[PDB]
């Protein structure tokens, strides 16, 4: 953490998408008190992503299995002592504190699957079972809320990890598509409510150049993630980085089809749409990915 050998390009990409999100929220249905909550979320997010830099990658992958278990027990616990919002209890609300176990599940499952899938030889049966028995508790506890947007993100991440690894992945796509079935000019206005109340306003006030630029920022972000992914000697790191990039790109392309018209899910546009927990969790995951990239040439 003392040396700062990071990929600063990815840092600039995250910062650029975040600054666009903030300058849009200030015109996309603004409110004096609704911009403060997300500003405090950004502060918390940067702070948490910095705190996680005092963590070696050895320790991070040592926590691969405990974090997975804790996300499983927290997914189970949110079903009992959660708060209903849109018909599903998926949030822990302790006054000003809002923590959804879906994010912890995503990171824990990515770490657990990456670590358990770096031994090249496996028995001819566990190529199906190991990702199955590690993903099914998470997806099942995500459907008991019910929240299938996070279930889709999780399952598609697992698909990406398995596919990049070199294991049976067709059954995962079958499960993914089956679960997914039960669901103003070139210039714009320039600043002149549903979940998409941050993106439906941006797409109209900034038009084709705005959407093209934002999708370009997301394309460059996914490109830099997959470039950092194949730039890691360890296989577990390759898997972890690629799973993260998959989940992120998948939320983005889910919001695309939502805007086209899908049904809608609770999945926000990462770093861009309104939501303090999603911002904080995306920043924390990006901090993890940044620290595993900085420790890529170490033991
Ligand atoms: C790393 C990136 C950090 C990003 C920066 C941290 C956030 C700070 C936000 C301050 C208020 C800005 C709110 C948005 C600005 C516009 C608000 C406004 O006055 O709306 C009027 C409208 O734009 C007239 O056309
Ligand atoms: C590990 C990362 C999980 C990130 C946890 C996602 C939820 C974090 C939100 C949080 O803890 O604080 C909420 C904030 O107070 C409201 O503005
Ligand atoms: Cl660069
Ligand atoms: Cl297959």
């Amino acid at each position: 953490p003392n040396w700062l050998a990071y990929d600063w390009g990815l840092v600039f990409l995250v910062a650029a998408i975040v600054a666009l999100g903030f300058v849009n929220l200030g015109s996309a249905a603004p409110d004096p008190v609704l911009l403060y909550r997300q500003s405090v979320a950004l502060g918390l997010g940067l702070l948490l992503a910095f705190l996680l830099q005092f963590l070696s990658r050895r320790r991070l992958f040592g926590l691969a299995y405990p974090l997975y278990g804790a996300s499983l027990l927290l997914l189970a616990l949110v079903l009992v002592v959660g708060r209903e919002i849109n018909g599903a209890r998926a949030w822990f609300v302790l006054g000003p504190l809002q923590f959804q176990p879906l994010e912890l599940a995503k990171l824990g499952l990515l770490l657990a699957l990456a670590k358990a899938l770096e031994g090249r030889p496996i028995a001819r049966v566990w190529d199906y079972a190991l990702p199955a028995l590690l993903t099914l508790p998470v997806v099942g506890l995500l459907l008991l809320q019910p929240d299938l947007g996070g279930a889709l993100v999780v399952l598609f991440g697992v698909f990406v990890v398995v596919f990049v690894r070199g294991l049976p992945w067709r059954h995962l796509l079958v499960g993914l598509f089956a679960l997914a079935l039960l669901v103003i000019g070139s210039g714009g206005l320039f600043g002149k409510r549903h979940t998409d109340f941050v993106f439906s306003v941006w797409a109209e006030e900034w038009g084709f150049v705005g959407v093209v630029g934002l999708l370009g920022l997301y394309g460059l972000l996914l490109a830099r993630l997959f470039a950092l992914a194949l730039a890691c000697p360890r296989l577990s790191d390759r898997l972890f980085l690629s799973g993260f990039a998959g989940m992120l790109g998948f939320q983005v392309v889910v919001n695309l089809g939502v805007a086209l018209g899908m049904p809608v899910t609770g999945l926000t546009l990462p770093l861009f749409s309104y939501g303090g927990s999603s911002l904080i969790a995306t920043l924390a995951g990006l901090g993890l990915v940044l620290l595993v990239h900085r420790d890529r040439y170490q033991d």
